């Protein structure tokens, strides 16, 4: 629909942009206000850093991805500079906030907890057949309440068939993404479901970079032996098998995301 007929389209002067949270190459995030009262998260494209269209078509797919475990969108301002505004989440990034003094404090069984709603939130997306492609603990949300949302859908795909197959230039970062994913750039919910699995060592470590004090290089060979990431220290067993099921070697052979979640919740309420 044209903007003048776009439910999400908003007017600039709705907005009040307080206090900047990231700059970066192709843009900013800042925490404001949509009518004086409701707490937003404004990223807006800086003008001539991409395609306003590129930018945009994550807007667009936030449109057709509505769940309270993903973060919502929340309105557009389509004329420069672009602006996407989002659901606002108090806690901010999941990476960021397992490192703070609140963060330190939790129980594995909290823990167990978030990676149920993150695995929840994925469930959706796997039974809407789209990827996300970009799963990991920076790009998972946390509220004031300490809920997670499923963020960042800049990557996020619908599958008409089966596979998405990116372009032979592209790169993606080797720790989280699946072995056919870099190698063939082919993705699907089932290299989603390997990141998912890296993402698990990220909740338990409390946030520290994967296969510790390895290179890519390394870590590459290591998956090619048969091997996998090293036990992380204080990770129950239990979850180590879960993560190792999300690393089997065939994407079919991976659990699903529904699947997923049944598991966590019982090992979360089992303690
Ligand atoms: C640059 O990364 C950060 C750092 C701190 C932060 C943030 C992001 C956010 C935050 C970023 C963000 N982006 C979209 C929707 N909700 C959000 N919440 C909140 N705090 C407190």
């Amino acid at each position: 629909k044209p903007w003048w007929e776009d439910e999400w389209e908003v007017p600039r002067e709705t907005l009040k942009l307080v206090e900047r949270l990231g700059a970066g190459q192709f843009g900013e995030v800042w925490m404001g206000y949509y009518n004086g009262h409701t707490k937003v998260a404004v990223k807006s494209l800086k003008q001539g850093s991409m395609s306003p269209d590129a930018f945009l078509a994550e807007a667009n797919l936030m449109k057709q991805l509505q769940h309270q475990r993903l973060v919502r969108l929340y309105a557009v301002v389509t004329q420069e500079p672009i602006y996407i505004i989002t659901e606002y989440m108090e806690n901010g990034s999941l990476v960021d906030f397992l490192k703070t003094p609140s963060g330190i404090k939790l129980t594995i069984n909290k823990l167990l907890d978030m990676a149920a709603q993150i695995a929840e939130g994925m469930a959706f997306i796997e039974e809407r057949n789209y990827i996300h492609r970009d799963l990991r603990a920076a790009n998972i949300l946390v509220s004031d309440t300490l809920s997670c949302k499923i963020a960042d859908f800049g990557l996020a795909r619908l599958i008409e068939d089966n596979e998405y197959t990116a372009r032979e230039g592209a790169k993606f970062p080797i720790k989280w993404t699946a072995p056919e994913a870099i190698n063939y750039g082919t993705f699907t919910i089932k290299s989603d479901v390997w990141s998912f699995g890296i993402l698990l060592t990220e909740i338990v470590t409390h946030g520290r970079i994967p296969y510790p004090g390895m290179t890519n290089p390394e870590v590459i060979q290591n998956l090619e032996r048969g091997y996998r990431m090293v036990r992380p220290d204080n990770c129950p067993e239990e979850l180590y098998q879960l993560m190792r099921l999300c690393w089997k070697e065939r994407p079919e052979d991976r659990p699903t995301f529904d699947y997923l979640r049944s598991v966590l919740e019982d090992f979360f309420t089992a303690t």
